[PDB]
DNA sequence: CCTTCTGGGGAATTTTAAACCGGCGATTTTGGGGAAAAAATAATCGGCCTTGACAGCTGCACAGTAAGAGAATTATGCAGTGCTGCCATAACCATGAGTGATAACACTGCGGCCAACT
């Protein structure tokens, strides 16, 4: 989710929320960061995975 | 005391009712042909009901990978030059065969001359 550019600590970044939603218990994990480079999706979804405990069977991107 | 009447039983015969089987007369059913009607299917027609769009427009940003465009560098194939050796061709003479030429008549093409119209 693009949630826009800030000024943060003056300086302009544009921030993205990552979310990752288990399909059938519905939690909700998120992190917001700077980028969406393929390192920073690889980590949001480590950090999801041990959020969660777990990883799924599958995982559902666009 | 005796005679006659009657009744029962076994055998023979007759009639009528029932059931089967066959024969005869009638209707039904199957097949084919021709006509008529119904229904099914497809196509075409009109019209009602409902809703999407028209409201400035869409180009850019990021992500990753791959392609490509331009320039520099390298590899290679062509070309150039010299020296030596071998093969091809060409030059001459003879003989045979093909075609270009020559004579004659007939038909046609081109240039010179005459006349008619504007």
């Amino acid at each position: 989710k693009e949630v826009g550019e800030v000024v943060i600590e003056g300086k302009k970044v544009k921030l993205s929320l990552f979310v990752a939603t288990l399909g059938y218990s519905r939690m909700k994990y998120a992190v917001f960061t700077t980028s969406q480079d393929q390192e920073h999706l690889m980590e949001c979804l480590i950090q999801s995975f041990k959020y969660f405990g777990g990883v799924p069977k599958k995982v559902l991107f666009d």
